[PDB]
DNA sequence: AGCCGAGC
DNA sequence: TGCAGCTCGGCT
DNA sequence: AGCCGAGC
DNA sequence: TGCAGCTCGGCT
């Protein structure tokens, strides 16, 4: 046997034939790591390996549907390469002798993902040939073009076999993949976490289907949560947050290629993933289309998707441009930055833990994720709203319940009670005969609409005669005709409920990470609030001890500039000809002080640098009493800090934030 | 009806078929702009269809190349047309499902040329169709605007005699190479005229000769290189970007072409811009010589002729340590740099040490003309360049392959036999150690191994077995015959029976001279000729931008010195002086404004900047004494600089590029 | 027939 | 240049 | 039967 | 992420 229809197999020179059990099936991690094995593997490997490479995450069999596995082209690929056939039974050894190829070894990258896919090949085996996995069936390549030929030559310290010991392999499966399994999951996940935790306040060529789930892919599922659920501190998930952090560092003052600051954050922040899912979102950081962000903290300059088909009409990331919002730094202010716990990738500084904005942005537009075990999704609410909480909870006052909001949603959001919500459009009856409808609910796309509401409606029993559209980009209207008999009947029940204009809203998985970097469940968004608050209100008070601490060495900087300009335009001091470590001595001994800023920044031989790195235009007129009028303002300007309360640091925030929201959203309706 | 691509006029084969009209689009893009400007009205009597860029150029293309162009079929099955019938009387127009085309693309020159190959199309298999009238152009939420004001954009072509036959046949029928040789020649010849001087229906006539020519020209421009550093254009931005960006470690592929659309304004898909630059970097036998950017990663082999280079999203680049050597950092201030909208790109050309043209094998397909140079070796050119400094004639010279292993003879003027290497090892073996220049490894195996030894349906087996030994950057074929076969094979010519041997003629040396105009080389003898006497007349002219340069450097640090000196002297003071009274002072004193600001300005108030700006650690004693240093050194730069000749200066540089080329290429047989 | 490469 | 499979949980 | 989105 | 059509001239 041979086969014939597979472009990318390359078949082992003796599949098929007398050999076929000793032949082995090398599944890759795609098509460059097919390449990577088909020159290591080299003349004298096409004998006894075939290579077909895996296109990422393979189907999860196990409770599928029998449509979505008969019309899987991967899985059909694999069954037809390796001359399996589903329900059949491999226990004896006769029974092997219908199979093309003797084992299958996989070979992904030594990464998370990669042990997500070991995980869902054996997934596949384990539910459709348990029989199989008995014989030894499966193994890996591990890895850490040359290094290719060499890796291969060494196969057999790089081949590591699975091994069934007992019915605990079973068990270890089925809890990574059945769809049963979530609570199991989540108590498998919490113990995972409990532990690690714990280990932090302190200190085989054969491997079991057991050992192999409960010690490294649990580490994929670990990583999936860490990488899909947002933090309640800044509403970001790491990628996001890396996109963030670079934005700030780049500061554009103009537009950039999607695709080109994508680069840019792989560079600059060590994300170690593919940049098309950076892309993506970058994109979905930019949307501002009903439905999606309250507030987008980067601008979408270009076509970068529309409500007509929920964002999926962005056009390609090498067309399309963006930049920082003003509103970006208003939220999250660079000052704050020196409050932060920057994280490290190889001994570079990326991205902190969180960034700590001015309201709850996991709130404004829509925190959502699918990790394991948890998923997290929150609407978005109002940020106007929300300030008004903020400086209700600053005044000692109780913060008002808030209602999911979204923006420039015309529709109605009704509490029917705790995290559930109706959500409707707009319809009217205008004249007998005739229905408009104006708004779709939240998230209902305009296409979607048409083509699974009104076509139906309109064709297969008919309930309306006609049906015309007069949509802009951002907004909906379609003009309805039915008979006044239809029509009678249609507004007899509620016209909302025949049009489909009413969907449900219901949010019992708030889950985020908190503060500490524990995964956690919220039952109200007035806790998350509230949280948030006593957290931002004490990073205030941090805020204004840096902010007196730096500003006081700035001023203490400033006044021994200012006292060595006076004293050497008097002619008190001389550095005329002297040597520098004369210089240095006669500054010590008359009290001048070691560079102030960088001895604070430090505690956080003298240095007078910062005197002596003053131009010669420091010692004329106008630049001296620039220079006294600077030093003046500094002083001051400590004072001020002083007085003032972190309340009152976290109002001035709010106050310049509101102002700037109300000229961006004035003009976007302009425009 | 059947073809996914297409949006069809719902009227499309009724009875108002005539009257509707198919817009087709310059890329799925451009689909929507139009989809979208038509409205629903528009759907009535409108099709829309994308073109996927370049169309086949069916007037002399093969009868197989035609039958299985899928666009050029959806094309006819979309509109109703049928090969051979004629459209003259109104009953053959009935067949019809539009009764117009629309061709809509791009404003620009690639646009043209895609409208020139439609009415190719339709004029070649059925021209009765055009002298109804049936196509026309499109000239260009802002879609919706065009498409209201349909009118004042719609161009309808004109057919009116003869000469739209001719014009049409002259720009793209094969036997007419010769005129549009001619016809550029016009274009060039007049344009360059008025460059000394100053500044509804379209007949196909006016449409070739006022629009497509201006492709035509623009093709040639972007294809064929200048003789004076060897590049087109994107080449040359290319370089251009890396000089200004100067990177220190490798950058991403990728990344960097976005780099060059944005700093050089390169207006072309940036794809395009990646392939540039991973033919720039590549270092297989048969590529570059001289590859001017790096290749890290997989960039290609000569196992595949570089097509396997792995995607640019994945392969780094930065610049060779030959570069700078090649293209001094100084030559910069000598060359004319081009604006587009006001911003500064690359320069017309670079003016490299040697003529890189000769060394990496300048090649392009224009309109009219081509050019195909192969590669001469750079130590030789060195030589050459060196025997011209001396007044000598230039010896003559062979093309030359970095690391070819076998021979290259001329055989007649610009023709050459360029043979591999194979040898009888005993009387059953014959061992192939190398393959003719750009004759792949893989691609011989299959065209020429594999046939030998499988036989065909047309030719016999000749040998019995081979065996590859090669390694990434050579070739080694152990090959089994026979002792008969092998006999006949020798008597017949080991090299001529193994196709080892393969000629290359060069009649078609043509480049844009120093002036940019198109000229045709009948030896290299002239390019490196015309590139000699440039270079050293650029030689002269750095020696006097070094002179003025260095004088005014010099001019700089004495007037430095000098008010240093006067200071701590006490000749002067300006401790507490006022802006004006100071600058007066100095005036009075006879110190100079900024000399090199003044030299920089004279290349194309009073500035005492220069001397102010200095730090107050200028007045202290080894600050005095470095300054002196400085200044004398300045001074011995100067006189050092003007008793080198521009052949002195040249042949230094000649020599610095040798030493970091032998270090270079020694330090790549080693890796 | 199909490569070469800057473009769509 | 544009096109397409999948995972994971809650929700419908 | 399928969205949501950060990933392969 | 990887896959594929075409132009244009000179030559194999
Ligand atoms: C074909 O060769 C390989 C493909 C893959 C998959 C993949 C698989 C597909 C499939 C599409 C894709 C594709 O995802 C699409 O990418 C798009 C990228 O732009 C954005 C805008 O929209 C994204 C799609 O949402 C995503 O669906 C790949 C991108 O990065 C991957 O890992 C993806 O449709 C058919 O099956 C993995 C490999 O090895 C690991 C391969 O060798
Ligand atoms: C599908 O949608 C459109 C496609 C196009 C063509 C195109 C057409 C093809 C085809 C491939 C291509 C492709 O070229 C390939 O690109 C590759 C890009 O990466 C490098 C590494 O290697 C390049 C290939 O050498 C080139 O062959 C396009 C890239 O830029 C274009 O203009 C190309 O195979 C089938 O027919 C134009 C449009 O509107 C103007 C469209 O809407
Ligand atoms: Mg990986
Ligand atoms: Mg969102
Ligand atoms: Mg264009
Ligand atoms: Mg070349
Ligand atoms: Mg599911
Ligand atoms: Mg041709």
């Amino acid at each position: 046997s041979k086969i014939k229809g597979i472009p990318k197999l390359d078949d082992a020179n003796d599949a098929g034939g007398k050999h076929s059990l000793e032949c082995t099936l090398i599944l890759t991690e795609g098509d460059s790591a097919k390449s990577l094995a088909v020159s290591g593997l080299g003349v004298i490997g096409r004998d006894r390996y075939g290579v077909f490479p895996l296109r990422g995450k393979i189907l999860n069999v196990r409770e599928a549907s029998h449509k979505q596995i008969m019309e899987n082209a991967e899985i059909n690929n694999i069954i037809k390469i390796v001359g399996l056939q589903y329900k059949k039974s491999y226990d004896d050894a006769e029974s092997l002798k219908t199979l093309r190829y003797g084992k299958i070894m996989i070979m992904t990258d030594q990464d998370q993902d990669g042990s997500h896919i070991k995980g869902l090949l054996i997934n596949f085996i384990h539910h459709n040939w348990p029989s199989l996995l008995k014989h030894g069936f499966l193994e890996e390549f591990i890895t850490p073009a040359k290094e290719a030929k060499e890796y291969f030559a060494d196969m057999e310290r790089h081949r590591i076999l699975f091994r069934y010991a007992g019915p605990e392999d079973d068990a270890a499966i089925t809890l990574a993949f059945s769809k049963k399994k979530i609570d199991d999951r989540k108590e498998w996940l919490t113990n995972f976490m409990e532990d690690r935790r714990q280990r932090r306040l302190h200190g085989t060529k054969h491997l079991t289907y057991n050992d192999f789930i409960n010690k490294e892919l649990i580490l994929f599922s670990n990583s999936d949560n860490e990488r899909s659920i947002p933090s309640l501190v800044d509403g970001f998930k790491p990628g996001q947050r890396k996109v963030l952090f670079t934005c700030f560092k780049r500061n554009d003052k103009r537009e950039v290629k999607v695709a080109q600051l994508a680069g840019s954050v792989a560079e600059m922040s060590a994300y170690h993933h593919g940049e098309q899912a950076l892309m993506m979102t970058i994109v979905n950081l930019a949307q501002n289309f009903v439905g999606s962000n309250n507030i987008n903290l980067l601008q979408p300059i270009g076509q970068f998707g529309t409500r007509l088909h929920g964002g999926k009409d962005a056009a390609s990331p090498r067309y399309i441009f963006t930049m920082l919002s003003t509103l970006a730094r208003l939220l999250f202010p660079a000052v704050d930055d020196n409050l932060l716990k920057f994280l490290y990738d190889d001994n570079q500084r990326v991205e902190p833990e969180w960034y700590i904005p001015i309201i709850p942005m996991v709130l404004i537009n829509g925190a959502e994720g699918i990790g394991t075990g948890w998923a997290c999704k929150l609407p978005n609410y109002d940020a106007r709203e929300i300030v008004n909480n903020v400086r209700r909870m600053l005044d000692g006052l109780d913060p008002h319940p808030m209602l999911p909001n979204y923006k420039n949603f015309k529709g109605t959001i009704q509490e029917l009670g705790q995290n559930q919500y109706a959500v409707s459009g707009e319809i009217f009856v205008v004249d007998r005969n005739t229905v408009e409808i104006t708004e779709l609910p939240v998230r209902t796309w305009t296409q979607v609409y048409k083509e699974q509401v009104l076509e139906p409606m309109l064709n297969g029993p008919a309930l309306i005669s006609d049906y015309k559209e007069y949509h802009t980009d951002t907004t909906v209207k379609f003009v309805v005709k039915m008979t006044e008999e239809k029509l009678a009947q249609a507004e007899a029940a509620g016209l909302h409920k025949v049009f489909k204009l009413q969907t449900t809203l219901t949010c019992n998985s708030m889950v985020l990470f908190d503060h500490m970097g524990c995964l956690k469940k919220y039952e109200t968004v007035q806790d998350i609030l509230k949280e948030f608050f006593d957290l931002r209100l004490s990073y205030y008070g941090l805020r204004k001890e840096w902010l007196v601490g730096m500003l006081g060495a700035e001023s203490t900087k400033l006044n021994n500039q200012a006292r060595f300009i006076l004293e050497k335009i008097q002619g008190k001091i001389t550095i005329e000809n002297r040597s520098k470590k004369d210089l240095i001595q006669m500054l010590v001994q008359r009290g001048y002080e070691s560079d102030p800023v960088k001895a604070w920044k430090e505690a956080q031989g003298p240095d007078f640098n910062y005197i002596l790195n003053m131009s010669l235009w420091s010692l004329t007129k106008e630049k001296v009493e620039e220079l006294i009028k600077q030093r003046d303002a500094k002083g001051r300007e400590v004072n001020d800090l002083k007085r003032k309360s972190p309340s009152d640091l976290w109002k001035e925030d709010l106050a310049a934030f509101v102002e700037e929201l109300d000229k961006v959203e004035s003009q976007e309706r302009e425009d």
